[PDB]
């Protein structure tokens, strides 16, 4: 009541002004996704261009934050999630054939706007991507399209979760374990109200049944890979944080207490890459106080087993009266990707169709 | 007082409903084929509806949901509402059967009602042809053209006019006095009606009216390859709904607790005596409840035989932005090739949009 | 006080009438060919917009509704505002003239504009080329630039860029100077605008402005082969609008006869001179009233012989959504060639959008 919904006129229009910068900057860095591409200069290009588009609007009102709610993460192949590399961390090259996750936000006076989208570097004019990337890229893309037409007043989070597990199965990939598509509210990516991915008993037994409602806006992110679906940590250093607002603890240092009090005045209480800090060394010292006692919250890089494809598709829905309204999308072409296989139960091939 | 789609907790409520009235259709079109039985796709309907309807909004424990229209499965040249009793002729689909599936879904009295015409099992490559093709294009392009031209400031009268030419022009005729109901919360069966190619009697019977914004209408359109008019034929009748504007104290032992039973389960929803424990004692319990006007009946009526009947029903509200059009069928317009097409300049003109 | 498109009823009727612009230009494209008269497609376009308009929202008796601009058709190097008098010089159209449609409808004075260019008689399986194909083009990718930049959060002056960018790409200019008006209820011309290719001095004067929900703008895109100037040749002045704002008793009682009939047919809207019978008495009665401002000039502007002009104009709502266009004209792309394109990457990007 106190809380600025999507009830709002006013809110509606600032979801749908981060919706399309986030829509155009995906699209500028697919274009510029090619061999021999610096994913680190895509990752400053992308971050770069959220605040320059954020720069042109709303400049009437002088007050309104805007700019990055998810730094641009650029996960490759076997790679999840959060690549964000620093300027000496070493880079990565794109090369043909790499499957390419681009992950971005934008906000909009703490209104989110979150995508993500898969392609394939340089596939050849009239050619067809094939097995298993074909498989697990079909198969994240039919996810998004049933949770899109799951994820609406009056349906249960579970019910997606299994129809997710049934999608995935039909290409024999897996959604990654324990992954969460939050609820985003004003100035919060991290919403409680969560859709589980294939969860573990552990998993499923901790995770709250919900049911979703008109007014509530998602983030729904669909991460599937043709292995297994556990992500592992492999000593990638994480680079992508979130001050957690829920714990205070006085910082025992003079570095620490400068360092977190650029993290409030830059960023409040969005995802920054450590990046984004003018002077590196200075950052990866200032974090090491504030990570150990959970100010910050880390965004680690995690990886599935060598060879194997993580696809991944993230959206931006809001629950409007009329119907689910997607304000995000990356630009996915269904004829470029041929699978041996497709969906057979009768109840998901109707309901993707619906 | 009366919750409008002004309220965006109404819309939802419309939403989910047709959501689920789309795919309960759906899935009874794709078991049609030749052998199934009417019978089991009437139960089978009526028990995805409650299913469907069981699995949303459960964190609301209080409120009432389920169906607002029966299953009924009419087919070649019976015109609606044939639900048949398990104690009733049963009748079994053959190949190029002509078949109207109608059916209705309600969430907290919110009515999305739907119904649609296909051919049974036709041969894959084919194409429907003749007098079935006529009549289902006829009947779908009366459906394009309400979709245009049921909007706000537009009245009932040239909704009525644009359906005889776009049937004429397949030689079909909507079926004389028919009506398309305004809904409202818990009301199937509003004052405020669309009439179809009504006769000089139904004509002063019946009342122009102008469609408003934040009406809902379940547009019904019934055509017909002859006459297009609709006789009884004595089918038994299936399908009910109590009259809430009516009292009488009823006094026979079983006919209180059945009425007692439509009460309790159907409120003021058209129910099928099929839905009951024992048929015979419902069918009898009617008969007292029916005469002193308690329950209208959904009567069975027949067009002539060797003629076709045509429908596509949907529900419709009017949306500031436009007309928003929650149900329809799978329709398919390569399906069907017909020697005849809508000519008249204007007409084509609205179809192409 | 001042209703917007945050009320129903208000985003009903800006509907209503974009549904009835789109129709009656749709109309007026499919009766354009060689030798038809433009003194009858301009009185064609007015009698069907009385027509169309006439036929909704008829139970609020004192709902005011017709024409917002009169239909008006500018030929090849004409700019904009012929609507000629019964006794004025007709034109005749040509095979491969480039002709510019234009006209308005209100519904209770909610506006919507529409405008749309076409090529007489391109023969079948053909394809323009040339510098009409090229102004053509200019003049369509810069409407549909316009659509996806005029939205909440924007400034004008980042259409107007994008327009001069987008043009240039076809050797093309947008017109020095024109204006694309924010609309309200009853008014045509409202302040807040977005300005073409403006001079050294126009900008100084134009006001830069951020475009917010709820606000209504008539995007007008008018694009020259040539200078892109546009210069009055004394061609009569037919189109006219009442100054609500001044006021004056006349002295001559034909006049005030002249001041009812327009006060009562047209209200503040732009209006045409050939839709007065009497041709001589409405002459007599505009020289007093234009002599003392009561009336506003719509003059016809020409660029250089064998030059083009192109224009798209549409209405649009910036509902919380997204900008909703309420009317368009037919453009079909791929009846254009030119050697030309759009070649900047983000131009290129934002047109695919």
């Amino acid at each position: 009541q106190q809380e600025q919904t999507i009830a709002e006129d006013l809110v509606v229009t600032k979801y749908k002004m981060g919706g399309d910068i986030a829509n155009r900057v995906l699209r500028s860095l697919v274009e510029a996704s090619s061999s021999g591409v610096s994913v680190l200069s895509l990752c400053e290009k992308g971050d770069a261009m959220i605040m320059e588009e954020t720069g042109k609007i709303f400049k009437k009102e002088k007050e309104m934050k805007k700019g990055i709610a998810f730094p641009t993460s650029i996960s490759v192949n076997n790679c999840v999630c959060h690549f964000s590399p620093l300027k000496s961390d070493q880079d990565y090259i794109l090369k043909e054939g790499d499957l390419v996750k681009i992950d971005l936000g934008v906000h909009v006076d703490g209104f989110i706007a979150n995508v993500a989208h898969t392609f394939v570097v340089d596939v050849a004019q009239g050619t067809q991507v094939t097995g298993r990337k074909a498989d697990v890229i079909k198969a994240a893309h039919l996810c998004a399209e049933a949770a899109l037409r799951l994820v609406k007043p009056g349906n249960q989070n579970t019910q997606v979760t299994e129809a997710w597990n049934k999608v995935a199965h039909s290409f024999n990939c897996t959604p990654i374990e324990g992954m969460l598509s939050h609820q985003l509210k004003q100035h919060v990516i991290d919403g409680e109200k969560t859709i589980i991915q294939n969860p573990t008993d552990q998993q499923k037994k901790d995770h709250e049944k919900a049911e979703f409602e008109v007014h509530e806006v998602y983030a729904v992110d669909v991460l599937v890979s043709s292995g297994e679906g556990k992500a592992k940590d492999a000593g990638q250093r994480t680079t992508i944080y979130k001050r957690d607002p829920s714990k205070q603890y006085g910082l025992k240092m003079k570095t620490s207490r400068a360092f977190f009090s650029e993290v409030e005045r830059r960023f409040d209480a969005m995802p920054f890459t450590l990046r984004a800090f003018e002077d590196e060394k200075k950052a990866r010292m200032g974090v090491v106080e504030c990570a150990k006692h959970e100010l910050l919250q880390p965004f680690n890089v995690l990886y599935e087993k060598e060879g194997e494809f993580v696809a991944q598709f993230k959206f931006t829905v809001l629950l409007m009266p009329n119907g689910p309204m997607r304000i995000t999308s990356g630009p996915f072409e269904p004829d470029l990707y041929k699978s041996e296989m497709e969906v057979q139960d009768a109840e998901l091939k109707a309901l993707l169709q619906s």
